[PDB]
């Protein structure tokens, strides 16, 4: 029994991680065979952040410009390339930690892990959702850029997620593997903005069958809704409408727990409305949206 | 900036997890050098798990009725010894993989990070509080005995907890690497139940100070109180009493914040007899208790 805020083991992932350094510029690059992943960033001086051309920049820098350590050993660039926000610098060693992996795109209301590095050196693990709006509320401090987001399925690491930076909400940006930023957002110094947000309605039904599985059993009632009056409440309270495939994904916890999806969505309803009363589900005052059906299923059976 | 539950990066426990198998009890093992630690409970078949008398049981085995696997590799067993509620199996090899490492028995109101693991495979990392009544509230499902709990200080892993059973109100109880419990609990199938608890006052001005850094501040007020009669509205809300020991402890982020102790513990005060009126702190609806200072410092600094 027990239900937290679970990683994935990051072991895979700290073997990956290394040191890239151009000029004064730092941050964390990701070895994967013998390419080595980082932010574009790093090739800006301080005078280039705010309104870099980073074409320019790369044609300006050789092989040399790069140092990239591994631990303390120091790797030897011998290319560099870059696709779109990110830099691949091919050096002469294949990691040999290099894991199966896939660089793979998530969608809002996706969960992941995020290994946070610093130096190089990885800090801390935690599991982050992507919004709606394409940020994630992370936990990052100057130097965590390159830090990656990550899932891991039967020994292969899917790679989601690679630190860009942080908005003036303290919320955090960054691309996918492929160098893509997720949302509208820009590797550059401007004071970007998040765009609104929604809850993940279909995470906080998740959530709620976790809650039953484990014996908080207080908010469920007998009453029972319709898929579009619950929209029209959820529309209401700025979450995300439920769709026919969500009420099926659901499907097989509502098996397991023998509570009808649209019951369970009856139960939301009257908390969106009620509130919770001072009472808790799973050790929380509010409801939680960043538990997929596929993570409740992970830790609950 | 962002605050989140942050398990230290587990690869270095990840390499030292093995299976351990007797007869057809199974539950997971911590390969360290030529030694395999795993809860005594594996000796035990269905019929001995009610009540066993372990000194018994152990003389009725020999080396070969313990069948360690790490991976695919079988390890063979050369010596057995019971240490309290622990079974040290060694092993005919030292395991490559070992870290630097530490036991180390940890107090009430510490964290620490658990590797949940199956069959010898780590599926998730988390982190959790001893609680004053020492149980944790873990995420653990059937097969999970002889996961592991730990910190990680400078490339040295202190391993502080070994889990052994779940209660039944759904919390858990282990052992420290020697064998000894957490609390008044034995490795027996009995009702066994937890104390009382209380929440870690200490924990919860800490992660208020994170709020503040991460500029939550609506909570504060130009009050101040007295530890002792923060202490009398503290015993009122099951609270453990705050110390001068505490007080200092949390002088560090005082100083950073320069919101004064006792300051915050009349925002703490107020916080406990009018509610958090539908506002969140760090994104939750309750008083968080299970960051300590040295984790708020080590996210927030
Ligand atoms: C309470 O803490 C508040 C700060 O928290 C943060 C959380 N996430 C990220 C950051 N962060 C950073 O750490 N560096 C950071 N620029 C840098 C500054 C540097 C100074 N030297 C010597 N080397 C540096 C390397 C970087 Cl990259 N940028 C800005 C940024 C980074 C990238 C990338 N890639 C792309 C575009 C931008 C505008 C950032 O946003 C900060
Ligand atoms: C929603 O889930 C509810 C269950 O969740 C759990 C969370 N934590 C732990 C458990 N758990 C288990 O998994 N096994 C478990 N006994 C076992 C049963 C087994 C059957 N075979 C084939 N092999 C087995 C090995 C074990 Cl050890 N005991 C009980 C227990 C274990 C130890 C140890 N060491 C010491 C004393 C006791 C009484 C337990 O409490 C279950």
């Amino acid at each position: 029994s027990g239900f937290r805020k679970m990683a994935f083991p990051s072991g895979k992932v700290e073997g990956c991680m290394v040191q890239v350094t151009c000029g004064t510029t730092t941050l964390n690059g990701l070895w994967l065979d013998d390419v080595v992943y980082c932010p574009r960033h790093v090739i800006c001086t301080s005078e280039d952040m705010l309104n870099p051309n980073y074409e320019d920049l790369l044609i300006r820098k050789s092989n040399h410009n790069f140092l990239v350590q591994a631990g303390n050993v120091q790797l030897r660039v011998i290319g560099h390339s870059m696709q779109n926000c990110v830099l691949k610098l091919k050096v002469d060693t294949a990691n040999p930690k290099t894991p199966k992996y896939k660089f793979v795109r998530i969608q809002p209301g996706q969960t992941f892990s995020v290994l946070a590095c610093y130096n190089g050196s990885p800090s801390g693990v935690y599991q982050c959702a992507m919004r709606h709006n394409f940020t994630i509320k992370g936990s990052f401090l100057n130097g965590s850029c390159g830090s990656v987001g990550f899932n891991i399925d039967y020994d292969c690491v899917s790679f989601c997620y690679m630190h860009h930076m942080e908005l003036p909400t303290g919320v955090h940006a960054g691309t996918d593997l492929e160098g893509n930023f997720y949302g509208p957002f820009v590797d550059r110094q401007t004071a970007q903005a998040a765009g609104t947000d929604t809850t993940i309605t279909v995470n906080v039904l998740a959530w709620l069958y976790a809650a039953v599985i484990n014996g908080d059993r207080w908010f469920l009632n007998r009453f029972t809704t319709t898929l579009n009056d619950f929209n029209l409440v959820a529309m209401k309270y700025n979450y995300e409408p439920l769709t026919q495939d969500h009420v099926d994904i659901l499907g097989p916890l509502s098996a397991q727990t023998g509570i009808a999806v649209l019951d369970m969505c009856a139960s939301l309803k009257e908390l969106l409305q009620n509130g919770m009363n001072g009472r808790t589900i799973l050790g929380s005052a509010l409801l939680e949206d960043e538990f997929t059906p596929f993570d409740v299923v992970r830790q609950c059976s």
